[PDB]
């Protein structure tokens, strides 16, 4: 690899210049030859690290978390890496210390290069919920974290961690994949009512025993699995779940839609990698980029796919797509969404703001940290790409650790007692 | 080894083969995805015979005679003239099967379901700016075709000790001109600042107005670059208008009917052909989105939610969202009323993924870049925001070279 690489933004001109790509550890999926950046996922549950991989990873993050807090080569360094090294010897494995935890969380977010909210990754609030025991506790846990990021509208961003992964056969999962997400119902004459996307997650749920309002916004309940066992059925006290109506500023029939949407975005179903450890159970939360809302969980066509019934409304000529109808109606759609967030006080970002501040943001990690690693197909909106800055924005995309990884399904691997 | 691509909405699963038969790097490696970077970093007889072979190779390949005394002859003659020349001439069937074929291998161009109605002219036989010219105005006039736009390149000879280059200066062949002012700002288009100054240094009289055309400044053999005016009545323009605010059309917008790259090279076989403008026709987001409202361009966004009266104090307003989606309608309606050819983001995306459809069975792949194949407006709401791609280098193609006046040494 060479020493520098250049990235150029193609508004401004301004060039930076990338010396942290030298410490990717992970692979891409490109090659010399071909290049996988618009693949989703590109390349067993219960092969887990052996001692003799594991010694190089946890020393590794050991030595990043002491040259981050200036201490690298100190007494308290050379002590921990000894002590990390006894410990992988006699127990295969390790246990973090409160402060690496902490590290290491937000520098996954940090290393996120899919993530356009990152200017905000060292605000992170970590809840250290490794005592955790049963499902039970795990509801208790994720109820505290939905309350305190929610703060009543002002929200905060924020993560829970529950016990890392030992030997693959009792893991930790939350089983829904956001902690907050509308069932979907398929119907006998092949209709969807509530969100498509959840329509197998909700066979799921109503399997173990939930009983289904079978509505167009109902909050599906938490299914948890603690320490491998069969995952567990909880309601969220619905008093905890923050919801929006969504009105426009202009059109006065855009409430009889009967449109909402909840308030905390909140991810359950990745896995966080510290130092070869692996958190399986992570959920964590910000606030809502609106076109997260107003043109994905809306307008896409497998979604609650809008576009037709707000077109109709706005009396558009939908009989040819030159007249652009469908792009019309989007910005109607999400100028709604931000509009009654900000109404109610509910914490959103536009595109435009986020994206300002992700420049910037990349702008200062060059600079203070020699490189910023960016996924430019996620981080340009799903609208409007080339009126933001970052469509313009050259982007370098390399995989460092801590990080956030996909995982399976616990459906489809889980042993069922 | 087999790999597959997903589109996210419709769930279809395709299997690229065709990824094994590329050897030209992307510039990305295990461990960094330079899919971004718009420009990730003479030839001699030693490396022209395998590069002249595998282009036969594949040429036979495809008109059914793969290894026919045909094939046999046409290699012995190739290595013939390599050895006696240091290069070789491509037969006219094969000049249009490579250029086809680069337009075919182009991974950045949503517009490749034409690809093979491609009106090929060979200008092999050119010396002269003069003739550059004649060649240029028969293409223009050709492809225009009265508004029914028709596909073309015109092919002027190849690179030969890269001393004797054939360029076209003009980036694209009909391009507006764009002033620095007095002030500081920018009259015109801002993206042809320089290439204007160049003009103006040579002799062009500019009318100094906001929709110029530029002239063609021609450089043939090497020799330095010379000036002509496009005949007007070949250059098809369109004003712009809207098909309910009336008051759009007095902003005075223009545009140019003909899209046609007069920049890249063309390698087919080894060859460099530094003189290859093309032409299509436009995707209104062209137009719409990047000319007009990049910020470095037109920059149009504020004058039009001037006059739709919108809120401009807050970015959530989306009065900038709103303003952008009336300028695409009206640049629509306006080719569309004009019978000028154009083609909306919505139908040419779905054409591209029945391209992909068609080339995965045929071909059995097809080279595509998201960053590029996605529009610049309303992404998601296209098919090919959800449709993975794999990007690879196939050959022939068409590829970025420096402009002529970073290297041109003037006599
Ligand atoms: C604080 C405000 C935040 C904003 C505005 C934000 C914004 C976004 C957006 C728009 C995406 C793309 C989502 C999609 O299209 O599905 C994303 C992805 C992501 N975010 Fe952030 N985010 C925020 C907070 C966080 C936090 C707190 C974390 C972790 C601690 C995080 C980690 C990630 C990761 C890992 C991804 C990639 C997800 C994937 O690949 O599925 N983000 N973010
Ligand atoms: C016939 C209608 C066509 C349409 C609608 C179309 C559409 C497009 C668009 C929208 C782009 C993106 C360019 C940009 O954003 O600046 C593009 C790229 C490109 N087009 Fe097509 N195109 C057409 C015909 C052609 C033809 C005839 C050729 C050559 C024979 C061609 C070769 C290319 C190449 C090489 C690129 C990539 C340029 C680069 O790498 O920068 N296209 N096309
Ligand atoms: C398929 N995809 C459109 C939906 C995936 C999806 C569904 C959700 F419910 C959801 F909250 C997130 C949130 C991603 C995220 C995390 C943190 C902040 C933020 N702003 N966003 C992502
Ligand atoms: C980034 N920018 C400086 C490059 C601009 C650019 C460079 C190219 F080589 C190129 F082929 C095209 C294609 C534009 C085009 C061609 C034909 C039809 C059409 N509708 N459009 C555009
Ligand atoms: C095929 C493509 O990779 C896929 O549709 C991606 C594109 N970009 C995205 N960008 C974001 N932020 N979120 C997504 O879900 C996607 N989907
Ligand atoms: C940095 C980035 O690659 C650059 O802005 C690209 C993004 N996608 C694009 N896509 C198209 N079709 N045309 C472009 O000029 C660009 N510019
Ligand atoms: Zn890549």
């Amino acid at each position: 690899c060479p020493r520098f690489l250049k990235v150029k933004n193609w508004e401004t001109e301004v060039v930076l210049t990338d010396t942290l790509h030298l410490k990717s550890t992970l692979e891409t999926g490109c090659t010399e030859y071909i290049c996988m950046g618009s693949i989703m996922h590109p390349s067993r549950p219960e092969d887990v690290a052996t001692k003799d991989q594991l010694f190089p990873l946890a020393k590794e993050f050991i030595d990043q978390y002491y040259s981050s807090i200036k201490r690298f080569g100190s007494k308290a360094h050379m002590e921990r890496l000894e002590e990390v090294n006894k410990e992988i010897d006699t127990t295969s494995t390790y246990q973090l210390k409160d402060t690496e935890l902490i590290y290491g969380a937000k520098h996954a977010w940090r290393n996120a290069s899919r993530c356009v909210g990152r200017i905000q990754w060292s605000k992170l609030q970590v809840f250290d919920a490794r005592d955790c025991t049963t499902a039970h506790g795990m509801f208790n846990y994720i109820c505290n974290h939905v309350k305190y990021a929610t703060n009543k509208g002002n929200l905060r961003s924020a993560i829970t961690i529950f016990p890392q992964r030992t030997d693959g056969k009792h893991d930790f999962r939350v089983w829904n994949s956001q902690l907050i997400r509308y069932a979907g119902y398929k119907q006998p004459d092949g209709s969807t009512l509530g969100d498509p996307a959840n329509v197998q997650f909700t066979e799921i749920c109503i399997q173990q025993g939930w009983k289904p309002p079978r509505g167009r916004f109902d909050v599906l309940p938490l299914l948890l699995q603690a320490n491998g066992n069969d995952p567990e059925l909880f309601q969220i006290p619905p008093e905890l779940v923050l919801e929006v109506p969504i009105r426009h500023p202009k059109f006065e029939w855009f409430k009889d839609l009967g449109l909402k949407w909840y308030g905390l975005p909140a991810v359950s179903n990745m896995l966080l990698e510290i130092g070869g450890l692996e958190f399986s159970a992570c959920p964590f939360s910000g606030w809502y980029m609106g076109t997260e809302i107003g043109v994905r969980d809306y307008c896409d066509n497998s979604r609650y796919n809008i576009l037709e019934e707000v077109a109709k409304k706005m009396n558009l000529d939908m009989r040819k797509t030159s007249s652009l109808w469908k792009d019309q109606a989007l910005v109607e759609i999400n100028i709604a969404v931000l509009y009654s967030f900000q109404s109610d006080k509910v914490t959103i970002v536009d595109h435009h703001s986020a994206t300002e501040s992700f420049i910037k943001h990349m702008e200062n990690e060059y600079r203070c940290r020699g490189g910023c690693p960016a996924d430019w197909v996620w981080i340009v909106p799903p609208m409007s790409g080339s009126i933001t800055p970052v469509f313009h924005q050259e982007m370098l995309n390399y995989r460092l650790t801590p990080s956030f990884e996909y995982q399976p399904d616990p459906w489809n691997t889980h042993v069922w007692k």
